[PDB]
């Protein structure tokens, strides 16, 4: 229901930390991204910030979307540590 865009800063820096390291890539992998695509957010201060912030820009950017992106890389931890 809940666009990904429209929660609180508060909210998607909690998401971003948990993205840090690699999971970010395997996450952009999950939401379709090819790899010189995601290679292309590494040049961003942020690439974490800059691909949610590109994905986000669909409709069908929802938090449970990305929920569910999450659970198929097997790392349910995250969503459970986001539920919390
Ligand atoms: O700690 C990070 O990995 C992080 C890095 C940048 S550049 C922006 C937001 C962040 N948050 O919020 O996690
Ligand atoms: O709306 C919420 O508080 C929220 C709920 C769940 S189950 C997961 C992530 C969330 N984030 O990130 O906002």
């Amino acid at each position: 229901g809940n666009l990904y865009s429209s929660l609180p800063l508060t909210k998607r820096e909690e998401v971003e930390k948990l993205l840090n390291g690699d999971t970010w890539r395997h996450l952009a992998g999950e939401l379709g991204y090819q790899p010189e695509h995601i290679d292309s957010f590494t040049h961003e201060a942020c690439p974490v910030r800059a691909l949610l912030a590109s994905w986000g820009a669909q409709d069908s950017a929802t938090l449970d979307a990305l929920l569910a992106a999450l659970r198929r890389i097997q790392r349910a931890d995250i969503v459970e540590s986001l539920c919390s």
